[PDB]
């Protein structure tokens, strides 16, 4: 068996290998890479995603979040407080302010230690879930914007045509913003460029020990658990790599740097922060290995997860048993 202790591997694809999205994905698998929970693809040299980042001040962030935490250093969990509509210069310049720009430090597994050591006595704003692209588009190469859609990949395998679209969404980050322990939705993939700007600190728990992950997550936030048997799809609970490993709970960590793409691979718990400010573009996708992930997926139906439109085909095809409740949870 490929890459047994599950590390997260990293790999440098040549401009031919950078060509086909599809064989690439495999070929990380058959090394092994999915059993990580994650992996770092570093782009050939001659590629891209546009030529500046020099005209990006004007894209507004209509619904920046401010990440407001509550409980211990290493065990807590955060609410999203909406604050007014900023752009991206106006965004950019407060990530920059003495309030909010990451303080003076020795490397980044210092930055790592004051992060665990003071996060939730900061309230970050983060600019998520923005619908849109910062890739050129004559990027012919790993353009977020252009892959194969999920709802074709599905019918590919399983011969059924389905209604909805998946495209991508921008994250501006500063210091201290935060994403909580998380499999993506119907425990898809996920892929992540890292467009400008300070780096990614990522943790992962291997797929095969996602269940850990969970046991622990349960105990550690009782009440959530009791409301509702799938809380970590809320997408709220952090817990420190100092906490998982008095826990015994397998994971790794990596920090993604700007010109770095990130692959989440089914049921790859992750979680992380960013440094300072940067800029991210994210979208789900699917491949043939995904789909027994998807119909074992877990799901929220107390109704504070609320998803996506697509959603909806992926949990009636793949799960018509828990469609009915799933769905009252939407409404
Ligand atoms: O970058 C973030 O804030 C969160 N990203 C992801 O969880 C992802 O790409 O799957
Ligand atoms: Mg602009
Ligand atoms: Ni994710
Ligand atoms: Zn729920």
């Amino acid at each position: 068996a490929q890459n047994p202790n599950c590390n997260i591997m990293i790999f440098h694809p040549t401009k031919e290998e950078f060509n086909d999205f599809d064989k690439y994905i495999a070929y990380m698998e058959s090394q092994g890479a999915h059993r990580a929970g994650l992996a770092k693809i570093i782009p050939p040299k001659e590629w891209k995603a546009r030529e500046t980042y020099d005209n990006i001040s004007e894209i507004l962030i209509a619904t920046p979040l401010q990440q407001v935490a509550s409980g211990r250093a290493g065990v807590f969990t955060q609410y999203h407080k909406k604050k007014k509509a900023m752009t991206v210069g106006e965004y950019r310049h407060l990530a920059n302010s003495k309030k909010y720009q990451t303080p003076p430090h020795q490397n980044f597994e210092d930055l790592e230690r004051k992060y665990w050591k003071n996060r939730i006595y900061n309230s970050p704003i983060y600019g998520a879930d923005i619908s849109g692209s910062l890739f050129d588009e004559n990027t012919k190469q790993w353009n977020l914007g252009h892959l194969g859609t999920i709802q074709d990949l599905l019918e590919k395998e399983c011969g059924v045509v389905i209604e909805g679209v998946n495209t991508p969404y921008l994250y501006f980050g500063m210091w201290k913003t935060t994403f909580a322990w998380h499999t993506e939705d119907m425990d898809l993939y996920s892929i992540n460029y890292l467009h400008l700007g300070e780096p990614k600190t990522w943790y992962v728990v291997p797929p095969e020990h996602g269940q850990r992950l969970e046991r622990l997550a349960r105990e550690l936030f009782p009440g959530s658990s009791r409301g509702c048997g799938a809380f970590l799809r809320h997408k709220v609970a952090l817990i420190s790599p100092t906490v998982l490993k008095e826990n015994g709970i397998p994971f790794n960590r990596i920090t993604q740097e700007a010109g770095e793409f990130m692959v989440t691979f089914p049921y790859g718990y992750h979680a992380g922060f960013n440094h300072g400010f940067n800029c991210a573009e994210a979208i789900n996708f699917a491949t043939p290995r995904w789909i027994d992930y998807g119909k074992m997926a877990s799901q929220c139906s107390c109704g504070e997860a609320r998803v996506t439109f697509s959603m909806d085909a992926f949990v009636r095809i793949l799960q018509p048993e828990r469609y009915d409740l799933w769905k009252r949870g939407q409404d």
